[PDB]
């Protein structure tokens, strides 16, 4: 398995498909993505990676996407899918089931709290019910088979609320709050908890680092990053995170960071082939030759 990070912005939008192996530490430039993009998100179902929503920044133009696209690793080709029902920059998403629940983003100034539902097996999507707030730049996660949205940004404030969201019910309930404001922030699940690395508070990038365990339902710091960044990759890979790129004020980054849980440490363990941040970021099969 590899860590693919796909898309992103550095002056424009890109589309770039590189996958890092963390045993040999090597970047594969594999095909580009049809359109350029950044702000999309990144996830893998069956061993298909898709890249969803995000926006194309063009010397040219500058549309948000509600394209949904499709990578196998065995014929190193895309394909595309159907799209959301709306564009959606900055967007979050997550797994269940094998469907695919995208989440918030931004539209020209629509901050979206809808949600809609992808299902593979009919290449549909499907609208479920919208978040209790309108997030951009919102981070997601699945955990226990529930769908979680942390941070954004409401098109006014920056969030450090979350709420998780019952398919059974499909209905959305407010959770414990973050103790830090982030949108932007890298969102993933390890073990059992909920991990939020990083993000913009409105202020400045962050590199706090703080997880939440659903059995005290608390938030609690862990080691925070060595760079502060914003709208950054993150993934899981072998038991440890990866965050990739982002931004942090002044410049795009290249750096990736590796957290490992059992000595709550982060270390700097490849640069990208060139900074960028706003990338989708998923791990799956090594492509063929």
């Amino acid at each position: 398995r590899l860590i693919y990070t796909a898309g992103g912005y550095f002056r424009q939008s890109l589309s770039y498909l590189e996958a890092y192996n963390p045993s040999d530490g090597t970047w594969l430039r594999l095909a580009d993505l049809q359109v350029p993009r950044s702000g999309l998100a990144g996830c893998v179902v069956g061993g298909l990676l898709y890249a969803v929503g995000g926006r194309n920044n063009s010397p040219d133009g500058n549309t948000d996407s509600s394209a949904l696209d499709c990578y196998n690793p065995m014929t190193n080709q895309w394909s595309p899918c159907a799209p959301m029902s709306v564009p959606r920059n900055r967007i979050g998403v997550g797994v269940i089931d094998g469907h695919i629940y995208a989440v918030g983003g931004s539209h020209g100034c629509i901050h979206h709290n809808s949600v809609e539902r992808y299902e593979p097996e009919r290449d549909e999507w499907h609208l479920v019910a919208p978040m209790l707030t309108r997030r951009i730049g919102v981070g997601v996660a699945v955990l226990n088979r529930l769908l979680y949205a942390v941070g954004g940004f409401d098109g006014t404030n920056r969030l450090n609320s979350a709420e998780c969201y019952y398919p059974e019910r499909n209905e959305w309930r407010m959770i414990t709050a973050m103790n830090t404001i982030r949108s932007g922030a890298g969102v993933c699940v390890l073990h059992n908890c909920i991990y939020a690395a990083g993000g913009y508070d409105g202020q400045d990038q962050l590199n706090s680092v703080e997880r939440y365990d659903v059995a005290t339902a608390t938030w609690t710091f862990v080691a925070p990053m060595k760079h502060r960044r914003s709208a950054l990759g993150i993934t899981v890979h072998q038991g440890r995170i990866y965050v990739l790129g982002g931004y942090d004020g002044h410049t795009f980054l290249d750096s990736v960071e590796c957290y490992d849980p059992d000595t709550d440490t982060w270390s700097e363990v490849t640069r990208m082939t060139s900074g960028r941040s706003g990338v989708g970021v998923a791990v799956t099969m090594e492509p063929s030759r």
